[PDB]
């Protein structure tokens, strides 16, 4: 009988601060040193793609511009990839499709086993560089991530609330970000969508398709694409422009019992 909410999030400058570190927009808007901002921004970028290329077959999967990890699960035979050798498996369109599905599934496996042990995934000494980077970033952003997480965790813990992510970032890179920003635990991987290809209103429609019409969808984000797509589908939109907006959201999450 319970009413159910579906929270559709944007990533960059909504849940995390990353791109705006490279443009000087954040440092400028909140009076931070621009030079440190760019330095921090480029280090994360390096870590994001290094993780992507090194563990998430990014050099292989990049040109596939896939939307959801399970999009090619038709061609997955379900065998154990523990001992499977991806490097020397020659990576066509049907025998090739199985090899693609294998990588996306291994990515999914990596994500689930390391979502709460990212330092274990990237290993040392990168782990320490990461923890220090995350600390530098958290300070310069005045605890932005701390704010977004409070809302994400309230949604997670709440029984009739769900967390969905729709980002224009490509899929593999988007997963690397999520992991490096400690969002693996709050976002079930089957809930991440890459709108790089289809566009956001497509993903939104698809998400409604998936959760039904009886659900109340809330589009959360800082950008126009997200907001415009919320209009097409007459989905309430919650804009995030500062820490205050993330607090307003957490507050609302805190008052309702479904
Ligand atoms: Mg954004």
């Amino acid at each position: 009988s319970h009413m159910e909410r579906v929270f559709v999030w944007d990533l960059d400058e909504t849940i995390i601060i990353f791109h705006s570190l490279l443009t000087g927009t954040f440092a400028s808007r909140y009076g931070k040193d621009t030079t440190t901002s760019v330095r921090i921004g480029l280090m994360m970028e390096e870590m994001i793609f290094n993780l992507a290329d090194t563990h998430l077959f990014f050099n292989d999967l990049e040109d596939c511009d896939q939307i959801h990890v399970d999009d090619v699960s038709s061609d997955d035979n379900g065998q154990d990839l523990s001992t499977y050798n991806f490097s020397a498996d020659g990576f066509g369109g049907v025998d090739w499709m199985r090899k693609l599905a294998f990588r996306y599934r291994r990515v999914k496996e990596m994500y689930n086993t390391y979502k709460n042990n990212v330092g274990g995934l990237i290993g040392t000494p990168k782990r320490e560089t990461w923890l220090q980077l995350r600390a530098e970033l958290e300070a310069l952003t005045d605890l932005w991530l701390t704010h977004s997480l409070k809302a994400l965790n309230l949604i997670n813990s709440r029984p009739n609330c769900v967390n969905v992510l729709v980002t224009t970032t490509q899929l593999i890179p988007a997963l690397a970000k999520v992991l490096l920003y400690g969002l693996g635990s709050v976002f079930p991987i089957e809930n991440i969508y890459s709108a790089t290809k289809t566009g956001k209103e497509s993903c939104f429609e698809r998400i409604m398709q998936r959760f039904g019409r009886k659900a109340v969808y809330v589009v959360i984000g800082d950008g126009v694409e997200e907001e415009q797509g919320a209009k097409k589908h007459n989905m309430p939109f919650w804009r995030i422009s500062c820490h205050a907006d993330l607090e307003a959201l957490r507050h609302a999450l805190e008052l309702e019992y479904l």
